[PDB]
């Protein structure tokens, strides 16, 4: 009866304390990584802060179907706001020599601030058509470079970079 | 705008839009060059834009709106001579 080697198979409870110890650094290593993209996912899209307000609009002719109804902006984003009842128009940036630039747009799903249609485009302009067949309406940003940021990389500035 | 006897960095805004830069060749021509968006220097708060060259007139052009600068500097302090853009210097 050599009961030694059993007090000898006692050194794999020094394995049993190490693999505790690293298995709660990965439980909290996880739980980190899980935490902060958590976060930088909840405040990716949170909401922007809007920047100015004054905006003017001016219907050429039974362009009631067509006509936005809420617009500000954030100093990169533009949000036009329409009703329900009204279509959905072709947005188009006026370049200073009085041509037009078709931009990339999307209605943001995310805001639905007072019940309307949100839909952003890209660009701070100072002239936006909103142009279908015939009915078109003009937006005459007279806010246009009076706000505008000092310098960022990301839409929310908490920002990533590599 | 400044430079360093190098590369001319220009400082724009954010609300202003990317002009195409251009160096005025002597004759009075226009010479396409290289450059880029410095994403190291954020002096002030603006979005630098370096170009590879130093010269005396350069225009910044869109479609129809263009700005053009002088260089009321140019050649008044030069480098004497190196080869990287810090002076530590590698070779081989």
């Amino acid at each position: 009866a050599y009961i030694n080697r059993v007090m000898m198979a006692s050194n794999e409870q020094i394995i049993n304390k190490e693999k505790i110890r690293e298995e709660k650094q990965k439980i909290i290593l996880d739980q980190a990584k899980a935490l902060e993209t958590q976060y930088v996912h909840n405040a990716l899209k949170r909401n922007p802060v809007p920047r100015n307000y004054n905006y003017y609009q001016a219907p050429e002719k039974r362009s009631k179907h067509i006509m936005p109804s809420e617009i500000f902006d954030d100093g990169t984003f533009t949000y036009f706001g329409f009703k329900n009842i009204t279509l959905q128009p072709a947005i188009f940036v006026v370049q200073p020599d009085g041509k037009l630039s078709m931009t990339d747009a999307a209605i943001d799903p995310n805001m639905t601030n007072s019940g309307l249609r949100w839909y952003r485009v890209n660009e701070i302009a100072e002239k936006f058509k909103l142009i279908k067949d015939k009915a078109l309406v003009t937006v005459i940003n007279k806010g246009y470079g009076k706000n505008p940021l000092t310098k960022n990389y990301n839409i929310k500035n908490y920002g990533e970079l590599e």
